């Protein structure tokens, strides 16, 4: 269990200390979202080719959970259509609240964030980036 806890922590820390897709995209949708209680803030940019998430980057500062989740999300949604990305967001939200471990879609590293469901107050952290995604694609309708 100690090694297993360390393995969960190492996946999350790999995404936190080696974040994927840091930065700001050219010619993109910009969404800002903040979690004032924990103090997490994310700026998600998304380059859409019509309804295709052609690219997605994020900048931010926050806890390990929120920034790791943003890294994993940007990596997971790249190349998907808006509809699929929103389905993935809903699947992840349900997985965070404990409703459905729907592995119909392979969420990869995102599933390590299931650990955070152990502490309910950090669920918001884990979902910050996904909320940004939804705000992003309700902006360009
Ligand atoms: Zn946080």
């Amino acid at each position: 269990n100690a090694n297993l806890d360390t393995l969960y922590r190492q996946v999350i820390m790999d995404h936190y200390k080696n974040p994927r897709n840091k930065g700001v995209l050219n010619d993109s949708i910009v969404v800002d979202m903040n979690n004032p209680t924990c103090g997490d803030r994310i700026r998600l940019t998304m380059k859409l080719d019509g309804d295709i998430v052609e690219d997605a980057k994020f900048e931010g500062e926050g806890c390990s959970i929120s920034m790791a989740s943003a890294s994993m999300m940007t990596q997971a949604i790249k190349g998907k259509d808006i509809e699929t990305a929103l389905s993935m967001s809903k699947i992840f939200s349900d997985m965070m609240q404990g409703k459905e471990y729907d592995d119909s879609i392979d969420l990869g590293d995102i599933e390590a964030l299931q650990g955070v469901s152990k502490f309910p107050a950090r669920i918001k952290c884990a979902t910050l980036s996904w909320k940004a995604l939804e705000k992003g694609v309700a902006k360009e309708e």
